[PDB]
């Protein structure tokens, strides 16, 4: 029927809400520990597409970098769960011009996935909207979190270009203020 | 609304779907290596509970004892997100009775949390037969599952007990066959 919504709550309680409060921490850790990558985790979220799962392919000018420091924690029984994220350097005309924390919202690719298995009642035309859900239900959840507190922007997109210069567009103008 | 339906299908695609194919030879690497550990994974779902974070603390009998081969690969544009599982103790009577790998179904804390948040449309009552449906909906996957193929077994449970007896009946009741 309507998964998006449930999936969108999870993505918060199970993950952000997690790994925001000590985001900022950890940037700062490796930004001066190494000799720089801007604050915020920009989470990317394309709609109509699939969620490929390596984003020099989806795109050649966003190449990686580094990883952060490792977040652990037990969580479940699982003693000493780690979570980890991913730093990449995004081209222009063969230049450097962003470093930051890029990542796909990876229940996106779950929607993607479950429009195929038949008794999952997920037709592949209920897709799109279902993205979209998704994404404003989350939009909801962060301005109303005491986690976020210029910790992440959304990157919504969809596709009939370039992502590099999509998510170049969000970081250029965070630093306009 | 029936927000379980959805998160049981991303517990598949997400996690076993992923860990299931090779859990087993990861196991075999353990016990191999060290000087045992039975073959399938063992996921806890209490129904009308919540889900602890350190079973230790939720049994004391359950004692927490190595962790597995850690499982790699890159999931939407984070290089290297890893998977790592636990392994527990079950003692009986002060008596080592088991061994395995052991936790709890992850999904079944977010339903918890989101019965609290006020815009998640989703009441305090509608828990547990929220857990019923996904602990059943799940049953439904794994039984038609290729991945799945004797490589996990559901212990649901309700609590008006010990909770290393009823993870002991599990695997007592898997070695008569
Ligand atoms: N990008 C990203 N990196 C991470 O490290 C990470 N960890 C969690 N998540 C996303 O947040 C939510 C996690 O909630 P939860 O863990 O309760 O459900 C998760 C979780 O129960 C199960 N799962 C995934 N990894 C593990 C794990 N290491 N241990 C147990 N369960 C796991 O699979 C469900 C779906 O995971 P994803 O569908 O890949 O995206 C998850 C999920 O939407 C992550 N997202």
């Amino acid at each position: 029927f309507n998964v998006a919504h449930g999936l969108a709550w999870s993505y918060y309680i199970g993950y952000l809400r997690l790994i925001l409060p000590e985001l900022q921490a950890r940037i700062r850790t490796y930004n001066q520990h190494y000799n720089a990558v801007s604050q915020r985790l920009y989470i990317l979220l394309p709609l109509d597409c699939g969620v490929p799962d390596n984003l020099s392919m989806a795109d050649p000018n966003i190449r990686f970098l580094d990883k952060l420091p490792q977040q652990t924690g037990d969580k479940a029984g699982i003693k000493d769960r780690v979570y980890s994220n991913s730093i990449y350097e995004l081209l222009e005309n063969g230049q450097r011009a962003g470093t930051c924390v890029l990542e796909y919202a990876t229940p996106l690719q779950t929607l993607f996935a479950m429009s195929q298995y038949s008794q999952a009642g997920f037709s592949r035309e209920d897709r799109l909207e279902q993205a979209k859900l998704f994404c404003r239900t989350l939009e909801d959840i962060l301005a109303d979190a005491p986690e976020s507190q210029n910790n992440c922007r959304l990157i919504a997109y969809q596709e009939p270009f370039s992502l590099s210069q999509e998510v170049l567009r969000h970081l250029r103008q965070e630093e306009k203020e």
